[PDB]
């Protein structure tokens, strides 16, 4: 009766698409759902379509389509809903529902604390600066900011600078270029992102560039698949299957 249709952005790195198969595989025992499919955006099978077909064909009457996205942009507003519509037009008679990103939730703060803890150094009254990629979208540095503040309120650090790789600011080598004095503070580092590739790498050449102007500085290792994030993503399907008021009913459009 009713399915579970994971849709991540999907990867052409075969290592990304192994990782976020076996993610969406290992999700798939915490929802007691009977019908359950994995699909990708793009660059990656089985396709969205592939999935619903499947789903519908397993005999699903409704179908709670959740998103593996950290943050919303143009992927969760625009580029799936377009393509459930899509391929969605045939089962005119098939009920969805359609899940959030991730976006501000405590569990993925614990995930940014945990990866803090990671270093090994004391992280009391310590300076967070907490990297996204960034988007056009305000959305993206809005949900970046709010989970600066919820860091912010959990662990007991002196401040959390969001900041971007790209096309929203402040960028991350304005951060750094004011950081590097060395006041004695130490300031933790935190890739947001679900995978390495080359901006991580950039973030590494560029901590240890600002390394050689101040020795405080201290990055983790990007988030990933943690256990929190685990948690979170678990938290947005099990509510987009409840739906309990409709607030997630998929409606034509965005
Ligand atoms: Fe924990």
């Amino acid at each position: 009766k009713q399915a579970i249709l994971y849709v991540g952005h999907g990867s052409r790195v075969k290592k990304a698409q192994q990782e976020a198969a076996a993610f969406l595989e290992g999700c798939k025992a915490h929802i007691s759902v009977p019908v359950q499919e994995i699909s990708f955006l793009e660059l990656q099978e089985p396709t969205i379509e592939t999935g619903f077909e499947a789903c519908v064909k397993q005999g699903a009457t409704h179908i709670a389509v959740v998103p593996l996205l950290l943050l919303t942009a143009a992927h969760a507003k625009h580029d799936i809903p377009e393509e459930i519509v899509r391929v969605a037009s045939r089962y005119p008679s098939v009920r969805i529902s359609y899940g959030k990103p991730i976006g501000i939730d405590e569990e993925v703060v614990k995930a940014v604390y945990h990866r803090m803890k990671d270093i090994g150094v004391p992280y009391e009254n310590a300076r967070v600066v907490l990297i996204g990629r960034g988007s056009s979208d305000p959305d993206v540095k809005r949900d970046v900011t709010g989970i600066a503040n919820l860091l912010q309120e959990m662990v007991p650090v002196k401040e959390v600078i969001p900041c971007f790789l790209t096309a929203c600011g402040p960028n991350y080598k304005e951060v750094f270029s004011e950081l590097e004095k060395d006041d004695g503070i130490t300031t933790f580092i935190v890739p947001y992102l679900l995978f390495t590739g080359m901006l991580m790498n950039e973030i590494e050449r560029e901590v240890q560039k600002l390394k050689a102007h101040n020795p405080n500085v201290y990055l983790s290792s990007y988030i990933g698949f943690h256990p929190h994030v685990k948690n979170a993503f678990l938290n947005r399907v099990r509510e987009t299957a409840a739906n309990s008021e409709g607030q997630f009913d998929f409606d034509g459009g965005s």
